[PDB]
């Protein structure tokens, strides 16, 4: 029995999908099939970007492989043709690359380049957020349990959200939340930390997805910066065009931060992060260490996230993106109209969610009703999810070739799942 | 073009072996071609531990690109079967495995469940070591150039080497070397930071290939388990089957270590890493935090790691290293008698080095003279490199699927390189 035999091998802690665990054996694009024959349409994985056993991915990783493989102390042309890929969807300072093997090995070296170049130790995240699992990450995280106490140098903040606030009380929640941001920075250099970074994901994802009042990125930048500190964007959740408005995540703000961090999506499953910086803060690293990851910018890592950018530009995918957003978004908001248990519609692009609750007029988070809700979309042959502290925002994030003929599945099964709650 | 498109891109400080930087297209098996078509039989890659476009690992991979490639949350056999694979390699209490990205993935994580298992933070490490990229792993580096003041929870000992002592002095050095860690543990607990781990690497490669008295080893782990602390072996550089004589490198010591780390050779170049551990370990660490890697055992990574092993074994390439390094071990020793130039002999299995030396009676570490012989056997189409802490051990760490052949050839070249040192 193949449950017993993983417990016996990586543990039953290792986290499982939903009541009775699923065995997934084959896929192909957006759609998946189970160990009996059940075919689901995928709602929710962001690490197969292009798709579930993409050709073209497969292909370049095949070839590379039967010609050779070794780290970049020899010189080799495809780690450089993917380092100029990649760079050109980056304006402004962003003009060097450290590559990785993971989200958590990007995030851990753009934190480590930031305390050596500021001599600050500060650290500003979200009150419930998720950046990766070493011990500099878990002295931060908010958002999933870890053993480690938040870290005397961190200061977590109150994201401001304006979902269902009136736009009269906009301008205050602003005022508040940056007068939070002082408070947070002057506490950090009464202490002696200083301020090191703000490291933040875009789309507020883990938060529940977010919507910013326009001014506080802006504001926050503002303020670490004349603190002595860097802004990092992590790009994982919302880089390679997932927004549809932008390749990264950060455009949506007025900033341009100075370290960048991406994992999942980039080498369609193939382990593959980065650090994406400025030529004066690569120089001044690789001066005072000798930094060297044997597995990074390895040919056949190269191989695979040439093939991602190249198939998203032929496919014109982020543009698709952009439109059927649009579309899904008012799907969406047609829905919250006539069901009493849905609140405010959130996100854009291929990024959605929306808020679960309850019938009865508190308007309060219905976290139960949100599990039934995935249950039931499994039963119908739909894979979705839940984020948020109270556990009910459902999400809708499928692999980034789905198309209009899948949102409308999708969109069909949810109103009749909706349809059956009390 | 390429090396000033690279310098504009990922930097100038990204290292480069040898004066003029090689660049290389292709290979086969041991062998390896530059953009100008020249030849060199490898004597260092140990990523490519089956050999260069091994065709079976590239098929193993390509078939389950072609299938499904998705995170652990949801159930597939294929990291069960890879898992079951790695774990029947081990003895003991060694029962459950934690799977990374990388080597620096999985000795941040050895350092983190030791930490919290422990409760306390003092790391005893040796003076010329390299475990990994990570903050927490910088703060302990003592043979690489960081920017981090070496941490004040660390304490960096002397290992001793008995290569070329006179065998009535060991003893001697065995007590020095158990009252030097009898010192460091006392000064840890003294500060409040107590004993977590010691950490070593079996072959001490990076400290220049060093040849332990019998009954260190194993008294550093009964000094560190008296002080409520676990031992780690990283096997990156002494694991699957390298040293010949067993499958991991702390076989050669009388040691059960609560934890292993290993990285490198394992998916022949695919980004792969493990932590092995105790079934109390791994269950206590999981009620305490959700611990979660993305790509960790995903099913094309598994299939990678599942087919080395797979052809390994079914090559015999563990049996041959061991008869094929002892056969080295024998040539080198008739070379370090005949040459001025040589101090000892180090290593076991397919993991050899030889100490450059002066030839004026002083016996000092030559770098200068290691230099050129590395150029030199690159001109007649081998290549080798150096370790050790005054840049003078040669050393030679082949593929696995380097066979006598292979070996004949670099030791011929590496006697006529020998001979052409001035006198
Ligand atoms: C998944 C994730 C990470 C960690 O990536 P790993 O590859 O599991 O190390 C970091 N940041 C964000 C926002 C993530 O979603
Ligand atoms: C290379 C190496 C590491 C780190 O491995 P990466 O895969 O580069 O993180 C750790 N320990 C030893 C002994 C090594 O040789």
């Amino acid at each position: 029995d193949l449950l017993a035999r993983r417990y016996a091998t990586i543990g039953p802690h290792s986290p499982l999908f939903y009541r009775q665990p699923l065995e997934l054996v084959s896929g192909s694009g957006v759609w998946l099939t189970d160990a009996q024959g059940k075919v689901y349409l995928d709602g929710y994985n962001n690490v197969p970007h292009v798709g579930h056993a993409n050709p073209a991915v497969a292909d370049a990783i095949y070839q590379q492989l039967l010609t050779v493989n070794l780290h970049t102390r020899y010189l080799n042309s495809r780690v450089v043709e993917y380092a100029e890929a990649l760079l050109s969807k980056f304006d402004g300072a962003l003009e060097r690359l450290f590559l990785t093997n993971s989200g958590s090995e990007a995030n851990e070296l753009a934190l480590r380049i930031a305390r050596q170049h500021t001599g600050n130790t500060g650290v500003l995240v979200s009150d419930f957020s998720y950046h990766g699992n070493t011990t500099s990450l878990a002295e931060i995280t908010t958002g999933l349990t870890v053993h480690e106490p938040l870290g005397a140098h961190v200061r977590a903040l109150r994201i401001p959200d304006v979902s269902g606030i009136a736009e009269v009380d906009v301008p205050v929640l602003l005022e508040q939340s940056l007068a939070d941001v002082d408070a947070a920075i002057a506490s950090l250099q009464a202490a002696g930390h200083g301020v090191s970074v703000f490291l933040f994901d875009p789309l507020f994802s883990t938060e529940g997805l977010l919507q910013l009042p326009s001014g506080y990125i802006e504001g926050v930048a503002t303020r670490v910066r004349a603190a002595g500190g860097l802004v990092i964007s992590d790009e994982v959740q919302s880089g390679f065009g997932r927004t549809g408005s932008g390749m990264w995540g950060y455009q949506m703000f007025n900033v341009e931060p100075e370290l960048v961090t991406m994992g999942k999506p980039m080498g369609n499953g193939h382990p593959i992060g980065a650090v994406v910086t400025t030529a004066e803060l690569l120089d001044e690293f690789g001066r005072h260490n000798m930094f060297f990851n044997t597995f990074a910018g390895n040919p056949v890592s190269s191989a695979a996230g040439l093939a991602v950018l190249r198939y998203m530009d032929q496919e014109d995918l982020m543009a698709k993106a952009d439109q059927l957003g649009k579309y899904i978004r008012k799907r969406l908001e047609n829905i919250a109209q006539r069901s009493g248990n849905v609140g405010s519609v959130r996100g854009r692009g291929l990024f959605f969610g929306i808020d679960i609750i309850e019938s009865d007029g508190s308007r309060n988070p219905a976290p139960a009703l949100t599990k039934i809700l995935i249950e039931d979309m499994r039963e119908r042959g739909v894979l979705i999810s839940r984020v948020g502290p109270h556990d009910n925002v459902l999400k809708m994030r499928p692999p980034l070739v789905f198309g209009r003929e899948h949102a409308d599945i999708l969109l069909g099964q949810l109103e009749l799942s909706l349809a059956s709650l009390p």
